[PDB]
């Protein structure tokens, strides 16, 4: 069992800058984007998932249902559209966003007071980790 719930701030994000190149994000934009430190709230809500990613320059907001797929809008991302699944596999969350993109998607889990998340498009990866905080934030 897990339950990602809380709020969490960025402590390391390894090798975003390739991973946003291989996603054709222009130079400009992966400049502002690799200096943010992005904080995420979630809410688990049954299988009900809300995630907020949180940043100075831009914003993504996911909310979907585990298990069903659905027409993800990565707009304000890398200007794509994906049918995304997200699934359970066991404690973890394992994302496949189909697209043009080949091996493009996600896995999410917790550790202690760590969430842990992959992001992969064609073989790059990259290595996000957050810690759990309690300050909350007004946005
Ligand atoms: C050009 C550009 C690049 C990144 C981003 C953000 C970004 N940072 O990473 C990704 C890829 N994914 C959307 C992250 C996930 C959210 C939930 C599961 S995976 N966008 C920074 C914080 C949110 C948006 C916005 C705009």
């Amino acid at each position: 069992p897990v339950d990602f719930t809380g709020y969490w701030k960025m402590l390391v994000n390894e090798n975003f800058e390739e991973y946003l190149r291989a996603l054709d994000v222009n130079v400009a934009l992966r400049k502002i984007a690799n200096l943010l430190k992005p904080d995420k709230e979630i809410v688990q809500d049954g299988d009900h998932m809300i995630i907020r990613t949180l940043s100075t320059f831009r914003n993504y907001i996911m909310d979907f249902q585990v298990g069903k797929e659905f027409e993800e809008d990565l707009t304000g991302i890398d200007d794509r559209k994906c049918m995304t699944t997200v699934s359970w596999d066991g404690d973890k969350l394992q994302c496949v966003q189909k697209g043009e993109k080949e091996g493009r998607g996600w896995t999410q889990w917790i550790e202690g007071d760590e969430l842990h998340l992959e992001m992969r498009v064609e073989g790059v990866v990259c290595k996000q980790v957050f810690k759990k905080v309690q300050h909350h934030h007004h946005h």
